[PDB]
């Protein structure tokens, strides 16, 4: 059985694997890291029976269950949020967040996500590019998606410059073991008296309505807000600075559709589509635990087995969407959902956000900067490394 995770087999490349076990072992077994063996489904149809099972489990104190490093298993030792939880306990707990990710209400957070990425657009402007590139990642790419969580949370903005620097160490390649659990407990500590502020004084913020509707009642106490605060922090935020990293890449690589989007602002939220389907930057989130004996293909997958389900093998799936490997954001969409976000129950409480800001984004971007490119050859773009998930870690660009 081979190890996992796959390499990818070239910077913004899913693993190769994924390709050949889709065509000849759909359903195959894997080696994690402390040895012991996973299965691993690669086609579309067989990711969408994992996500939604009712016999499968994200428990992570149950026998079996797939981490794939160290510190998983150690984390999976902390008291659990909603990420890691069952129904019914999964949607009691995600249901106290839930309002603020809701279709109707990111449409009337669409001013101020217009206003946040018009504003650090216009800083970049006004920095230039006339003493060299600057780096697209640590000037646009990391604010925008930073700035908008924090400022839901509640974080006052004149301490989002310092907090959104602590969570990118947090992530950051190259940060050692130290460094980044120093910027990990910073971001405890802040968001606990933060929650402590807004147990006294609530104002407009989730980390408010937690506390007013939930800790105070005594549904969850405080250290369980903090702990929901940091997941909704923690959870997608590198993978959004990868995402808009990858889009301004991608749209390079491919001229004539950069010719498009610059003729057509209203295609972003076709080029969003087709972006979260080629480049699926988060791909290892769909992991389960068989709780009874189940089957998936032709294989049986025993009680206490673990299972993680290729979101990126399926978004390649030649048997739902035709020519996976083309980036063509006017393709024809078929009935399946693409699975960037995931899919069933735990599917990602902020699909509608981040779809507003990536189309935010790259509605805007090139009509502020149409002479906006890459200032480094294509080949030498700095991906993040290939056993991770596919990101970018630094862009320069002129403008
Ligand atoms: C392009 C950006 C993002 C992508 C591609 C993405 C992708 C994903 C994926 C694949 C999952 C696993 C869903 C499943 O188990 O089926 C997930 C879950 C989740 N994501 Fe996102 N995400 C993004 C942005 C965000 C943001 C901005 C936030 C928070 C504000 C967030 C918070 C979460 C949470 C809390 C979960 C757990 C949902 C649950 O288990 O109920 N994500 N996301």
């Amino acid at each position: 059985a081979p190890s996992f995770p796959f390499s990818r087999a070239s910077g913004p490349e899913p693993p190769a694997e994924f390709a050949k076990l889709r065509a000849t072992n759909p359903v195959s077994q894997v080696k994690l890291f402390d040895g012991s063996l996973a299965w691993l489904v690669t086609k579309h149809k067989d990711v969408c029976f994992v996500a939604t099972s009712e016999k499968l489990s994200k428990v992570r104190t149950r026998q079996g269950f797939p981490e794939l490093s160290a510190s998983g298993k150690q984390a999976a030792k902390a008291k659990p949020t909603f990420v890691d939880m069952d129904p019914p306990e999964h949607m009691h707990q995600r249901s106290m967040v839930e309002p603020t990710f809701t279709p109707e209400a990111v449409k009337n957070l669409q001013p101020y996500i217009q206003r946040t990425v018009d504003d650090l657009l216009e800083q970049m402007k006004q920095k230039g590019c006339a003493n060299g590139p600057v780096d697209l990642v640590k000037e646009f790419a990391l604010p925008v998606p930073s700035y908008i969580i924090y400022t839901l949370l509640g974080v006052p903005f004149n301490d989002l410059e310092y907090l959104t620097q602590q969570n990118a160490i947090r992530t950051n390649g190259s940060s050692t073991a130290r460094e980044a659990s120093a910027a990990n407990q910073e971001l405890l500590d802040y968001l606990a008296i933060l929650v402590e502020q807004r147990l006294v004084e609530p104002k407009d913020d989730i980390i408010s309505k937690l506390c007013t509707e939930q800790v105070k009642p005594g549904n969850i106490d405080k250290s369980d807000a903090v702990q929901i605060a940091f997941l909704l922090l923690v959870a997608g935020n590198a993978t959004m600075v990868n995402m808009i990293a990858l889009g301004v890449a991608t749209l390079a690589q491919h001229p004539d559709q950069l010719a498009q989007l610059k003729a057509n602002p209203s295609l972003a939220p076709q080029f969003v589509e087709e972006l979260c389907r080629y480049h699926t930057a988060s791909a290892l989130a769909i992991k389960r635990t068989a709780k009874e004996d189940v089957m998936i293909g032709d294989k049986l997958v025993r009680a206490n087995e673990g299972i993680i389900a290729s979101n990126q093998s399926a978004n390649r799936d030649e048997e739902v969407f035709e020519n996976p490997d083309e980036f063509n954001m006017n393709r024809k969409w078929p009935p399946q959902d693409p699975l960037g976000f995931g899919f069933g129950d735990h599917r990602c409480i902020a699909e509608h956000l981040a779809k507003a800001e990536l189309t935010t984004v790259f509605s805007t971007l090139y009509q502020k900067f149409p002479d906006l490119k890459v200032a480094v050859p294509l080949g030498k773009i700095n991906y993040t490394p290939l056993n991770r998930d596919v990101g970018i870690v630094d862009l320069p660009v002129i403008f």
